[PDB]
């Protein structure tokens, strides 16, 4: 089997990403933020605590036929940017673009914090990193990707992220039609839970590349591109008035600029980032101020190569015995 769903950007600046995905009989369609960062795929729903819900749409599970409640099961998630979730967990189908699991694990929200309530956009989200992350006590579950696995053409997915325009999730095969030359790919360490593998270096703009190991975890559910506080000076220095701010929590950059790009290194290959994708616009309605799309990783703990980098790849997480992630231009 395979599945294919387009994924699109919640808001002009690609803050999030949202794919939808069918849940239930008959079907209820949540749009949900497909997060290769997590291991949980949790919903807003008809037991969310009423006013945490401000415009989602809602998982109603007594009106799905093939719901049934996994009992003595809760879950309870934090995410990097301090915002959380929490609640008990059904059993259902789940579709996504065709592809169908039975029997998944879908976490049923009772508390959201603020700025899941604020995201009217985001219906809940769909975690496809490795299910060790998983979340449900007592008796952990497994990812839509894990569950899948074994029924699909081959045991991977696709993550083809658009700049300020629509995608594509693919599940099962790799479209060559979807990428230019050919895809390199690199080892990964499951050890974290994450999809983490080691960059081989940098540039900046047309500079000269800098050969150095980053490791890091593609992150589809990460905004930005966190990357060490040495890399990140060398990107901002070449941007005239660019300044870490930390009343503003990072670095910001006048307005008027035109950004340089930023090349990763993939092994020998090379992925370019154009400098549109790191503008994410004025940091308050009017000003000449505008964050930057780079940022330092310093107090993370880890290097992430978010939305930002992973927009300007085909990327495909490589779900075999040994995993591998690959990396193309497109
Ligand atoms: C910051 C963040 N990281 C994720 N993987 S979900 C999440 C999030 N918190 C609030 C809204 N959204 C989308
Ligand atoms: C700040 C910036 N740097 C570039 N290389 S294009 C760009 C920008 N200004 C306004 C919109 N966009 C995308």
């Amino acid at each position: 089997s395979t599945g294919s769903a387009t994924t699109t950007p919640i808001d002009s600046l690609d803050d999030a990403y949202i794919t939808p995905v069918q849940i239930g009989t008959p079907a209820q369609t949540l749009n949900l933020d497909f997060d290769t960062g997590s291991s949980d795929l949790w919903v807003f729903s008809s037991e969310t605590t009423a006013s945490e819900v401000d415009g989602q749409t809602i998982y109603t599970p007594s009106k799905s036929t093939t719901a049934k409640l996994l009992s003595g099961a809760t879950w309870s998630i934090s995410y990097g940017d301090g915002s959380s979730s929490s609640g008990d967990v059904y059993t259902d189908t789940v579709s996504v673009g065709g592809l169908t699991v039975t029997g998944q694990a879908v976490e049923s929200a009772k508390k959201v914090s603020s700025s899941f309530t604020e995201d009217s956009t985001i219906d809940g989200l769909l975690g496809l990193a490795f299910s060790t992350l998983n979340t449900v006590s007592p008796t952990q579950q497994k990812t839509f990707f894990d569950n899948a696995k074994a029924s699909l053409d081959s045991p991977v997915f696709t993550a083809d992220l658009g700049y300020h325009a629509p995608g594509t999730y693919n599940f099962g095969f790799i479209d060559t039609t979807a990428y230019t030359g050919s895809i390199t790919y690199t080892a990964v360490s499951t050890k974290q839970g994450f999809w983490e593998w080691t960059s081989t270096g940098y540039a900046v703009g047309s500079g000269t590349f800098k050969s150095t190991s980053i490791d890091g975890i593609a992150d589809t559910g990460t905004t930005l591109l966190y990357l060490p506080a040495t890399v990140v000076s060398a990107y901002w220095a070449q941007v005239s008035g660019a300044k870490s701010s930390s009343s503003v929590g990072g670095y910001v950059f006048p307005c008027s600029a035109t950004l340089p790009s930023f090349t990763f290194g993939v092994g020998s290959a090379r992925i370019v980032i154009p400098g549109d994708y790191i503008d994410f616009g004025p940091i308050s309605t009017g000003s000449s101020s505008c964050f930057g799309g780079i940022q330092s990783s310093a107090g993370i703990g880890i290097n992430i190569f978010g939305d930002v980098a992973l927009k300007a790849a085909f990327v495909v997480f490589n779900g075999a015995t040994t995993p591998t992630l690959g990396f193309a231009s497109k």
